[PDB]
Order: structure tokens, then sequence, then C-alpha cells
């Protein structure tokens, strides 16, 4: 039965997760820790990093010895996971706009990254200042994209909606106030968690929202 | 005819390109240019962002009235390209190949600008002492995945080739010696200059290997 690795983190792993989640497939996670302070050494993953026959070796990675399957990309994990389930466009119109909302969500990823793993002080706080004139616009974009539909697409979900409710969540934790001109996307988080077994995989003693990012990053850390 | 929007650059536009060079699909191409140092407004963008009916307004942007196709986002507009072309892959083990390659092409781009766009000099060096140290294990990634193949996949080339020239050649001009023990990976980039549509491409007056990046960048400016 196949297996996804990555860290104890939310990170990238979580869109995927979600998806396995709303998918019910059966899945072995394995997770990696860090050191302690004030170190947090990736050892653990760079013990085993070059010995799982991984072309790009990398976390997360998902392995199916059952299907003959090894890969280390997000996107690419979430879009062959998509494909199994048919959690992709029907149209390429479906898709095109379904891929311009990955990108999307990416770049907010990007961004957001970019900042939080800076540690000078002086420059943390320069790129969040940064960070908080440029997001409003990039929120309303997706405002408007979504508009009166339920999903991105509409009424279907696709993994783009799991993929955008992590990296929405992970701003809503940071910074509410960027939403406050974007209510609708606050509609449809929650219509993500009332999702059933999005719900379930929520209320779980094993979801906890902290940590996002790395004991190394300024935010999400602990 | 349909019509593509980026900034004067090489940056993220080039791949796509390349692509319609390679495919000969008729387009036009719009250009947008940047104030002057040490300024660089984007008020020519600015100028017609909000009035192409971009769902995500940004450059790049594809847009074909013929095929009532509008769409904003790099990756997306190549893999509709791609899509209509197929140079894409044609089983799911080709799929999953290829944007495991798409993928490790984004991150390189990703390392390449957070360095090249840093104006810290004491950062900008850190970080180019970072790639230096990181770079080395990417590249021979690629170069045990394509190992004797001549393109990414095999014979036949698909839409990551393109993406992949690019930012290996902006990599080689940027440090040849990342690439002194790697001659697999300058095979394939000589492979693909040496594609008739792609050699008349890069032996236009219209070519010239610099800017890469914006005038704003340290390393790529014109
Ligand atoms: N600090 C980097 C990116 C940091 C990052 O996301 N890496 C962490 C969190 S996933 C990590 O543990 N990387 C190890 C790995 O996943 O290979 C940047 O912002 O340029």
């Amino acid at each position: 039965a196949p297996i996804l690795g990555y860290w104890k983190l939310r990170g990238l792993g979580e869109p995927i997760r979600l998806l396995l989640a709303h998918t019910g497939q059966e899945y072995e996670m394995k997770e990696y820790s860090f050191g302690p302070e004030p170190d947090y050494d990736k050892s653990e993953w760079l013990d085993e990093k070059f010995n799982l026959g991984l072309d790009f070796p990398n976390l997360p990675y998902y392995i199916d010895e059952e299907e003959g399957v090894k890969m280390t990309q997000t996107v690419a994990i979430i879009r062959y996971l998509a494909r199994k389930h048919g959690l992709v466009g029907e149209s390429d119109e479906e898709t095109i706009k379904i891929e311009m909302v990955e990108q999307q969500a990416i770049e907010l990823i990007f961004t957001c990254t970019r900042t939080w793993y800076c540690r000078d002080d002086d420059l943390f706080d320069k790129l969040k200042e940064e960070m908080m004139t440029i997001l409003p616009g990039k929120l309303i974009g997706l405002a408007k994209f979504l508009g009166e539909n339920q999903y991105i697409i509409g009424d279907r979900i696709t993994y783009v909606d799991f993929m955008l409710y992590s990296i929405l969540d992970y701003i809503r934790l940071f910074e509410e106030s960027l939403f406050d001109e974007a209510s609708s996307l606050k509609d449809y988080l929650t219509r993500i968690e009332s999702l059933p077994e999005i719900e379930k995989y929520l209320s779980s003693d094993d979801f906890k929202r902290f940590p996002i990012t790395g004991p190394m990053a300024k935010f999400g850390g602990s």
C-alpha cells in the first residue's frame, strides 16, 4: 500500500493529504522530524534521502511499489493522484482554469516562504510589510475568480481546491486582516472544511494547525 | 492571430516562445518595458493590465480570441500549448516523468531568482555561495534523469525540454563552471539549439542572450 513521505509540518504535504482524505485512498504516512534546539538538523531525512531510488530526492515523496510509482514533486504528486481519482478537468476549458488557479496558489507559496524563512529581523519585518501591501490584490483576484461558484471550477471539487485551501489557511493564520475585503474566500474555506473526510481529517488528534513551516522559520514554527 | 504578452526579457516567456517556434504556430508578440533607472515603473503594463479580461492579470499572458482563450500563468499557458501540439506525455509513466522535470525546472527558477534579485550585497553573496553549493546536486539529478536519452522523455521532445533549455541556459551564462563536469547536459542544450526552428529563433536579430532578468536584478539586467 502506497507511502507518502514528508516532514512533521503541514507545509507542502497537507494538500496531498487533503486529497487522499477526500478520495478515501489508503496510504501509510512516513514523517521526518528535525533535530533539537537550536539545530533542527534534517539528518533523519538525509540518512535515507538518496537511498529510496528517487529521481529527484526531495520531500514530499510518494511511493507505490504496488503500482511501480516513485515520485518527488508536490504538484507532480498531486496531479498524478488527481488523475487517478478524476479530480482533474473534464474539458480543456476546465483544465485551463484549474491550472491557472494551481499556479496562482504556488505563487503565494513562493512569496510567503521567501518571507517566513528570512531570519534577519530587520529583513523579515521588511518583507512582511511588503507582503501586506501585495496580497490584498491577490486575494481579491481569487475572490473575483470564485465569485458565486461553490468550488474553484464551480460545482465539482478539483485538486486545486485542496492546494488553495492550505495556502489560504496559512495566510489566514498569518494575517486575517488581508481577507477583510475578500470575505467570499472565508466562506469557501468553511465549505471545504465541512466536506466529510476533510472534517474528519481536521478533527483528528493527528491534525494540529501548527506547525505550518519548519522550526527554522520565523512564522508557523512551533 | 493569438497574442503572447510578457516583458522585453527572456525570463519566464522564452520557453513558450521556444515552443511556439518549434511548432511553427503563428503568434503576435506584445512586449512591455520598464521605467528607466533607478525607477523601473511598470506603468506601461499597468495601463493595459485590467483591460484584457484576464482572470489573474499578470505577465506573461496568452490571448486567442479565435479559440476563446485568455490565460495568464506561465505553466498553465505552456501546458495549454503543449496539449494543442501534443508535446505532452502519451502515457501516465511519461506524464509522471514530464511533470517531475517540469517542477524541477521551476524549482531552479526559484532558487536562482531569490539570488539574482537580492540587492543586499552581503546577502546576495551569501545566497550565491548557497546556490553554488546546491545547484551541482540539481544538475547531477537531471544528468542522471536524462542519461543517454536524446530528450527528457526519449527521442520525442516535450514542452519540458523548452522549459529546461532556458533555465539551464540562464544558469550556464551565470556560471559555466557548474557544467564543467556536465557534458551530458551541454550536449542536451546543443541538441535543442540545433533543432531547425530553434536555431532560426536563436539566430534571429530579435534574439539577444541578455537580458534574462529585469533591470532591477543584480544578475542578467542587460
Ligand atoms: N528557506 C527556503 C525554502 C525552505 C523550505 O521550504 N524548506 C524546508 C521546509 S519544506 C525543508 O525542510 N526542506 C527540506 C526538504 O523538504 O527537502 C527559501 O525560502 O528559500
